[PDB]
C-alpha cells in the first residue's frame, strides 16, 4: 500500500512519521522547504510541492497513491482546492482534516471518503478524563456498554478480584490488570490489585460508574 | 468540581462543549469577542478576556477552580505566560495543549501538570486504521498489549468463536461482537460471526496482527 | 425573470438596489437582521437567513429563481458552501463574487456560472483614469481599440468638428457631445465643442492619445 | 508623475498592477509582509510600511508623489488617519477607498480628492448585466442615451447592417463589429454580422432596449 | 446631565475632579491603569479603556452620557480617532483639548462642538500680567472691554471713589474693593481704597490702562 | 522690563507670542532648533540652548532678566534643575510651569517665585461651563461673590432690565449686554435684553444660581 | 547608630534586610502596606507612612536618626520632595538612590549627602565579567590599579607561585588562594595553585589582564 | 566576542556604555526611540525593536551574538518571554536582570545562564558602608576574611606602616596606600599614612575592625 501525506504538520507529519515506522512506502508533500528537509528522514521520500498546483501535484506521480492525505491546515482554501484536484485524479482514497464545520461539508459534498477532525475527538476524550479522575482510557461499543481503563484508588489497594464482586454486585467483568507496567490478561479471582493499577473493566456505562463511586 | 477552559478552539470548545454536556461548571474563556459568543450555549459562564494579563485572570476568579485548561494554538506565548501564571495563583491542575517539542518542554520545567498533543496522538490512531483497513478503532493497554474493534471480512463469514481458536492458537481473546447493531458481550465459543460485523478482541499486538493476517 | 441576491454588503446590496430601481422581483437575502431592515424598502421581498443552512433555502423557495447571486465576503467558507449548495438545487445561473485567486478555482470547480472581482476590475478602470485625468469613463471594445468619453479643456474651447479633424488626421470618430446636461449624438461637422463639455471619441488606444497630447 | 499605492488588497493590487503595466513608477506600500513580497514584481518599488506612521511616510518620501491613493479597506480608522496624515504633507492628489456612508462623509470633510465605491459601482454594472444578459458592457452619455456592447445571437446570425436597419428604424447608431478577435470600426451598410460577435449600438436606452427585443 | 471625561491628565483631570465636587454624574476614562486608579476617589465611576475602540467605549455605556470631554494630549491620533467616533455614535456635545493650530482644523472639521486651547489661553493671561504687575486677574467683555481686578498701589491708598472720577474722567466704573478679606460690592462715592486693596474696575480697555498709567 | 521665556511650547510660547505684541523685550529659549525657527518672528531674541546647562544659561545673559518663565513640560526634572539654576543665579523674578502636586512642592521649596498651573486652572473653568451651559465666562472676587458673564435665553427674549429687577429680587446687579457683538456697559433701566445675548451680572454665587433656575 | 530606610524596594529593602542582620536598629517606613508587612520580621520597626508628608514625617520622629536612606525608585517627584523635607530637618546623613542624571544633579544642589546608582554601577561590574569569564569579582583601588578574583584555568593547574613570576613579569602580587573552601592568605612561593581555585591578584589593570591572556 | 544588551535602561545602558568603552562590539536593543537615540553614541549599533517579537529579534541577526543581556525593566513577562526566545534561539550564554525572587525563580527554569540582582546585591554593599563610616569598598575572600578599603581618620595621621604593627597585632596585612590620588603598591614598612587617605587592609573580619576601633 503506498501513502502520499499531503502537509506535514502536527497532523500530518506524525502520520507520515507513524505510517513509515510500520514500514510503509510513505511520501511526504509540503509547500515550506523546511518542513520537507526535517521529515526527510521520517518518510521514504520528501518533496517540496505547492498541491493547489495541478501540475506539480501531476509531477509527483500522484496517481500511483492509493492514500492520499490532505493535513494542510491554516488555509482552508487551499486544502479544499487540493481535495477537489485530487477526485479530479481518481484517487481512491481521499483522507482530509477539516478545520470546521463548514469545512467539513464542503470536503463532505465534494467527495472527500474521509474527515478527521483530531482536536475536536481528543477534546472529548480529554473532558471524560476530566470529569472523571479516575479513567485512563476507554473504548465505547455502543450507546450503553463500554471497556473502560481506570487509575486503581487506595479503596482498591490489597484487593482480590472475588473480593471486588462485580459480575454479580455491578454486571460488570474485569478484563485485564496492569501492575508496575506489567499486564494480566483475563485474571484469576485469586489476583490482587494494588493503588496505581491500571485496571480495565468491561460492562454497561451505568454499571461502572456505579463501581467507580461505591468500590473505588 | 469547576473546570475552566481558556482558549475556545477546535480543542478548547470541544472540551468544554462536552464538560457542559454531563452538566460540569465550566468557565469558557477566550481574547476572541467572536468565539465567547459562539459557545455562550455551551458553558456555564463565558467571558472575554486575556489570559496573560494576571489581572484580568482575578477578575474571572479563577483560584476557584479545581482544573483549568490552557488550549491556545497559535500563540506560544501566550500559552507559555497563562500557564506561568496560573501556577502562581496555585492551580491545583493545569492542563495544557502543545504546539511541538520545545513547547512541551517548556511546559514541563515550568511546572505543567499535564500536557496534550491532540494532533500528534490523532495522528498515529489514524495511520493504524491506514496502514490496517481491518482495524475501526483500538486502545492500548501497554506497549505490547491492546484492544481492537475489526470489521470482519468475508474469510470470517460463519465461522464460530471455537473455529477460530484465538485462546490458544493466537493467545487472544475476543471480547464482543457487534450485529446489525446488537451487541453481544464476552461471546461463548458457540456463537457465529457473519462479515461486516464488529469483532472487539484483546491480546499482544503481534498475536493479533498474526490473526489478521492468517485468520481473516 | 426572478432574482436572488444572497449577502447584503456593499457588493450585494449595491445589485440589489439597483436591480430593484430596474423593477424587477428581487428577493433580498442576508444573516444580520439590521442589514435585512436596510433593505426592506430596497426589495421585493426580505429574509433573514442562513444561506449555508440546506432547510432555510428550502424555506425561502429559492429553486423557483432563475439567477441567484452569492454576494457573501469576508466568509469564504458559507460562499463556498452555498454555491455548492445551489448547485444541487440545480439552479439556472449562480453568480458568485470571489475573494481571492483560491477562492476563485473552487467556485470555478464547483460549477458557478459567473464568478466577479468587482474591487480589481475598478482597480483596473481607476488606474486608466489615475495616468489620464483627462478620461472619465471608457470602454474596450479590443486590446488595442477603445471608445473614451473625455473632458474638454480650453485648447478645444468653440471648436468645430470639421476643425478638429480626427477622422483623417488620426484615424479616430466622435461619437457624442454633451453640453450643460443637452446630448449630441452623430453630431454633424458644423457643432461645437465648448470647455468643460463631455466628448466621446472612438478609435485606435495610440491614436487617441495623439489626439489627447496634440489635439487638447 | 509618480504614484503611491497604500494598501495592497483586491482594489489596490490592481490598481499598482495595472498602472506598473502601463509603464508608471509606482510605489507599492503595505504593512503586511506578505502583501509586499507578492506586488515586488508588478511594482517600481514595494516598502512594508505603516501609513498611520508619519514617520514611515516620511521615510517613504511619500511628498515627492503627485498621486497616493489610499487601499486600506478592513480599517476604517487607520483609512482615515492615513488620509489625514496626508492632506497634512500636501499632497497634490489623494484618492480614497470608501468603506460605508459614514467613512464616505469623514474623507470629504478631511479633504479626500475623489472617493471610490469599487464594489457598490460594480453592483450596479452587474445588475444591468443581470437584467440583461446580452449586455457585455455599456458606457451612459446621459440619462437617456448609452453606448452598448451587446452579444449577438442567432437572430442576428448572417445579417447585414443595412438588413437591420437601426437608424432610421430604432433610431439607434451602430458604431463597431468585433468578429474572430478581429476588429471593425465604423462598419459599412454591407458589412456582415455573425452569431457570438460584438455588437457597439448607439442611442437612447429605450430605443437600444426596443432592437433587443425587436430585432435580436 | 451625565458627563464623561477621556484622559485623566492635568486638564481632564481637572476637569472630572471640579465637576464631581459640584455632584455631577461624571466618567473618568482613562488608557493608563495608574491614571484610572488616581481618580476614583474624585470621580462617580473610572474604567480603564482604550477611547479609540469602538467596542470599549460602547461597553462604558458612552451613548448615555451628554457630555464628553477628551482631553488626550499628546497622542494627536487619538483624539481625533476618539473625538471621530463620538460623532459617529451621535454623542449630543463634544468638548476636545486642542494640541495646535492645525489640530484645531481637524476636529472643526470632524464635527468637535467646542474646541480649547488650555496652556494657549492661560500664556496670554498671565503674559498680560507679567507686562502689567498691577492686573490680579481679568475678564474680557469684548475685543475691545474689560473687567480687571487691581492691587491697589501707594498712590491710591486712602482715596476715595469720588476723588477718582473714574466714570467721568476714565468713562469706567469701579465694581468692587477688598480689604483684608472684607468685600465690598458696588461701592458708594464715599467709601475708601486703602493701598494693596483688590480693586475692581469696569471699562475700555484703553481707559483703564489710562486710569492705571495717569491714575495708579 | 525684559522677559526671558525658557521652553517654547502650548504655554511658553503663547507667553512669549503675547509679549511681543505689547511690545516688551523678550527673549525666546528653547532646545530645540525648529521651536526657535518658528519663534524667530515672534521674538526679540530667539537662542538655541539647553536650560539645564549653566555654562549656557550664562551664555545668554540671563542675569540680565527681571523676569524668567520656565515653561518646560514633560522633562520635570529639567524644569526643576533650571529653576534650580536661576534662584542660585539671584533672579528676580521665577514663574513655572508645575506639572503635578509633587512639582508644585519641590518648586515652592527651591524658591520659585510663582507657580502656574494653566491646565488645571482651565479645567476648573471649563468645568463650571458645562455644568451650567449658561455661563459663557466668570471672574471670583472672593469664595462668596462673583461676576457673570451668561447667554440670555429665550426667555428673557425681549426683557427689559427693569423687568428683571434683579438689584431687588436678587439682590444682583447686571453690568453690561452685548448684543450681536455691539456692547453696552452699565445699562439704563429701559435697556432690552434679547436670547443669544451675552449679559454681566454681579453678585453672591447662590444669587445668580437662583437668578439662572427662575429668571431664565 | 539609628537608620531610617525610607521606600522598601528592591535596593532599600536590602538595604534594610541587611542593616538588620548586623544587629542595628532600623526603621523601616514605606507607603504600601503589603511592603510594610513583608518586612515587619526584618526591621526594629516597620510603618505605612508617605515620605512626602511633613506631618507624617515628624510622627515616625525621624530628626532622632543619624542616617536615613531614601531608596523611592519610581516616584522620582516623591524622592526629591522627601530628600528635600528631610535637610529641613536637618537630618546629618541623607543618602538617596538617583533615577537619571537629571535626578542626581537636584539631589547634589538641594544637599543630598550620598547619591547612589545600584544599576549603574552594578552594569559597570557586570560588563567586566561579561568581557572576561575569568573574572569572579573585583576593587578599584584607582582607575589604573585593581585587585582581581580569577577563576582558574588548566593552564594554571600545578604552577607555583615563584612559578609564575608575576612580581617582576607582569607587576602584579598574588594576595590569595582558596582551594576546597580552605583560604590562603599571603601565600608564600612555594604554595600551589591547582585549577578551579579562587586566585587573587593585585596590579594594573591592563597588567592583569595580560597575566590572563598569556599566563592562563 | 559580540554582544547584545536587550533594555537600554539603567542597568542595561551601564553595561552597554561600558563595554563599548573597552572596545567591544555592542548592540543596543530598545524599544524606546529615544533610548535607543540616547545609546546611539554609546554603541557599536543601536536598533529599535521588541525583543519579545521573535520576527524582530531574528532580523537584528540575534543568532550572531555570544552574549545576550535581557535587561528589559519592569514587565517580567517581557523579560521572561525575551529569555524564552533566545533559549529557543540556542543563544551561547543568556543574562538577565531579575525583578523578585519569583522571577529569578522562573528564569532559572527556563534556561537563564546567569541571573543578576543590581540593586539588591548593592544593598548588601552599601549597609557595609552604612554600618562603618571608616569602609570604601570592599571585597570578600570568605565568609570570614577580606580585603578592605579604609577612609584615614586623624588617629592615623602621620602613622607609619611599621608604626601600624599590624603586620603582627592584628594578623592583618596592609596591601596599598593611596595619596592625592597617587597609589602605592605593596608599601614599605617606611611609608606614611596621612589623615583621609585610602587604605587597603587585608585580614580576618572581626581583627580588621579591632584596627578599626583601637588604631583609628
Ligand atoms: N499549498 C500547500 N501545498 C502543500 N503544503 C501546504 C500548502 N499549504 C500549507 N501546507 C502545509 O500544511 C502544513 C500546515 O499545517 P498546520 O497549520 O500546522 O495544521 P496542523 O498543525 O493542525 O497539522 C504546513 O506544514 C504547510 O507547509
Ligand atoms: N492571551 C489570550 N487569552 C485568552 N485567549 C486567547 C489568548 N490568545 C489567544 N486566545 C484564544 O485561543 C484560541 C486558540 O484556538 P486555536 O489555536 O484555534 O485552537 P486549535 O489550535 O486547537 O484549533 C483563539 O480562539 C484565541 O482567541
Ligand atoms: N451564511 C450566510 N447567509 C446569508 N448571508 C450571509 C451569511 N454570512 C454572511 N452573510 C452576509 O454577507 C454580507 C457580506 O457583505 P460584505 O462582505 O461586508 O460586503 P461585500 O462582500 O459586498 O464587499 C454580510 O452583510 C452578511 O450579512
Ligand atoms: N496601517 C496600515 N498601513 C499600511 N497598510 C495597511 C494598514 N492597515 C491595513 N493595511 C493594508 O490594507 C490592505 C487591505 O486590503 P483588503 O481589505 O484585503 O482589500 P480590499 O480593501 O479590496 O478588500 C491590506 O493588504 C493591509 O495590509
Ligand atoms: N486611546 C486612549 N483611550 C483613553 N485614554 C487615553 C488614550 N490615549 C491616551 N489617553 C490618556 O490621555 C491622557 C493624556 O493626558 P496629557 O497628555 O497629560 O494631557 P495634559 O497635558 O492635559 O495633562 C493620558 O493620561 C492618557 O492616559
Ligand atoms: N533643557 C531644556 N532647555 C530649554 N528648553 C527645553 C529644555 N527641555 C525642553 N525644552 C523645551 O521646552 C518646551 C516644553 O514645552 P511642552 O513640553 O510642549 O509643554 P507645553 O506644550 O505644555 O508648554 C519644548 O518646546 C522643549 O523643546
Ligand atoms: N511617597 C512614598 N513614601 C514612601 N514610600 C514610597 C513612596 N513612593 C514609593 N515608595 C516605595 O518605594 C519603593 C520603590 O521601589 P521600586 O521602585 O519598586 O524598586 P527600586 O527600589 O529598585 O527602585 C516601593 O516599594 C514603594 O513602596
Ligand atoms: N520588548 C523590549 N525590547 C527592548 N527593550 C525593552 C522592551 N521592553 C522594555 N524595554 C526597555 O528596557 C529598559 C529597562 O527599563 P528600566 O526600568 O530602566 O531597567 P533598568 O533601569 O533596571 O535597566 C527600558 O528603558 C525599556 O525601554
Amino acid at each position: 500500500k503506498q501513502f502520499a501525506v499531503i502537509g506535514l504538520g502536527k497532523f500530518g507529519g506524525s502520520i507520515c512519521k507513524e505510517l513509515h515506522r510500520m514500514g510503509h512506502e510513505v511520501l511526504a508533500v509540503d509547500i515550506n522547504e523546511e518542513k520537507v528537509n526535517a521529515y526527510a528522514s521520517y518518510a521514504t521520500h520528501a518533496v517540496i510541492a505547492n498541491a493547489t498546483e495541478e501540475n506539480e501535484l501531476l509531477s509527483l506521480g500522484i496517481r500511483n497513491f492509493e492514500y492520499v492525505i490532505v493535513a494542510i491546515g491554516a488555509n482552508i482554501q487551499a486544502s479544499t482546492l487540493t481535495t477537489l484536484l485530487l477526485k479530479e485524479l481518481d484517487i481512491p482514497n481521499i483522507w482530509v482534516k477539516a478545520q470546521n464545520y463548514y469545512h467539513h461539508k464542503v470536503l463532505e459534498k465534494i467527495g472527500a471518503d474521509r474527515i478527521i477532525h483530531p482536536e475536536k475527538d481528543m477534546g472529548v476524550k480529554i473532558a471524560q478524563s476530566l470529569s472523571d479522575e479516575n479513567v485512563l482510557n476507554y473504548i465505547d461499543l455502543s450507546d450503553e456498554y463500554s471497556i473502560v481503563e481506570l487509575l486503581a484508588t487506595r479503596k482498591l489497594d490489597s484487593k482480590s478480584i472475588i473480593d471486588l464482586n462485580v459480575r454479580a454486585k455491578y454486571g460488570c467483568t474485569i478484563l485485564a490488570i496492569k501492575h508496575h507496567g506489567d499486564i494480566c490478561l483475563s485474571p484469576a479471582p485469586e489476583d490482587i490489585i494494588r493503588e496505581q493499577d491500571c485496571l480495565v473493566i468491561m460492562g454497561h456505562k451505568k454499571d461502572i460508574k456505579r463501581f467507580e463511586n461505591e468500590g473505588m
